[PDB]
């Protein structure tokens, strides 16, 4: 019903004042001053709070998935690179819902390949304009195509990962569950519900935390894969997308490298801002989207457990990425900024600096020298070849020598 676009605040000076929670402080009250603080004591109860309040508990599996390679083109895109899909099966039911993965690792290179796990709001088909996913629609029976091969190429810029020496594996979320406000009808969670149970608990994994499990059910075989370097996946996604890679980063250690897509309210922007989105504009607008506890923190911004910034520091040591975009007032960027300066006192903790930049730098200048990485780039909400560019050149870092 309610608005919510005009009633936002955009004006910096009547953003309120508030306090972040402190991050180096425990529940007791004792503070930590050491790695072995954080990753004994400090760590656990912070993924523990963003876990029970606001993405919700995902199941742990005694086994993993069942999955099949059902395809591969070793001479994909004339030559220049293998072309993989691999259906992983989501629950019980292999007539139920599958993640239909397709990887791309570049032909001519030797070693172990570093790969960018991305998630993606359409299907595969989108990602690259590839000549040889092509059957005529006049005998085509499969389900009908909504875009067209290749539309966001813009926003993957597979020519400039393989010209790294990098690979690129991406599903589309609604394999997982669709983004609908429907009791997940249609995705995995039903499948996962006791036998006294007919929706998620107040503290189980609504959409995002879903979505953010497929991308861990995705490593589960890109670990598995020969060719694949099990030590250099990064994770990618933008906007609600985004949101879902950086909990997925958070929550699963394995990925080497976050990339946070204009991920703004509910993502590495920090709440007490309550400038732009707010938490009761996402949750009322998509209540699928966070745990059923997330919503009692509706325009009570000031009772939250803790604030964006120690989402982001649950990746530390490893490095994070923060891209804003110039108009996306919408994401807050300078809240994004500030998601990842409030960070650096952990990332600290393992003798590493911070962004760069005290103050949030003008538009198209990047700060990528330190363990958070940080741009606010001209032109609008997306992922742009601009933003793959910032991205490669921060990955280089990690993942060449
Ligand atoms: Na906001």
């Amino acid at each position: 019903r309610k608005d919510y676009a005009k009633l936002a605040n955009y004006d910096e000076s009547k953003v309120p004042q508030y306090t972040l929670p402190s991050v180096l402080m425990c529940h007791d009250g004792e503070m930590v001053q050491t790695k072995e603080q954080w990753e004994q004591k400090r760590r656990p109860e912070i993924l523990n709070l963003f876990t029970t309040y606001m993405f919700g508990k995902a199941p742990v599996l005694k086994h993993k998935l069942p999955c099949t390679v059902s395809r591969i083109n070793e001479k994909a895109l004339n030559g220049r690179a293998t072309r993989k899909e691999i259906t992983i099966q989501l629950t019980d039911d292999p007539q139920g819902p599958h993640i239909d993965l397709q990887l791309y690792l570049p032909n001519h290179v030797s070693g172990k390949i570093p790969v960018f796990l991305g998630i993606s709001f359409m299907p595969n088909y989108t990602i690259y304009d590839d000549p040889d996913l092509s059957v005529p629609e006049i005998t085509d029976e499969k389900m009908k195509k909504r875009s067209f091969r290749g539309s966001m190429d813009k926003s993957w810029q597979l020519d400039k990962i393989l010209e790294h020496g990098y690979g690129l594996a991406t599903f589309c979320y609604n394999d997982v569950d669709p983004d609908f406000d429907d009791d997940f009808q249609n995705g995995v969670h039903p499948y996962y519900y006791e036998k006294g149970q007919n929706f998620p608990d107040p503290d189980q994994w609504g959409s995002i935390a879903a979505w953010a499990w497929g991308m861990s059910r995705a490593m589960d075989y890109l670990e598995t894969d020969k060719k694949v370097d099990a030590k250099k996946v990064a994770v990618i996604g933008h906007s609600r997308l985004g949101k879902t890679a950086v909990w997925a980063g958070a929550s699963d250690p394995r990925f080497a490298l976050v990339i946070s897509g204009n991920s703004g309210c509910c993502g590495v922007a920090i709440s007490r801002r309550c400038f732009g989105e707010t938490v009761e504009a996402m949750n009322v607008r998509f209540p699928h989207w966070f745990c059923g506890n997330y919503k009692q923190f509706n325009d009570r911004e000031k009772y939250l457990p803790f604030d964006q910034h120690e989402l982001v520091a649950l990746i530390a040591p490893r490095p994070i990425y923060i891209a804003s975009a110039e108009e996306d007032n919408w994401s807050d960027q300078k809240g994004e900024f500030l998601g990842g300066k409030g960070a650096e006192p952990v990332y600290a903790l393992y003798g590493l600096g911070g962004i760069g930049c005290e103050e949030m730098p003008p538009v198209d200048t990047p700060y990528m020298n330190g363990p958070i990485a940080y741009h606010n780039r001209k032109g609008p909400h997306a992922v742009l070849p601009y933003d793959w560019e910032q991205f490669l050149r921060f990955a280089d870092k990690y993942f060449k020598n």
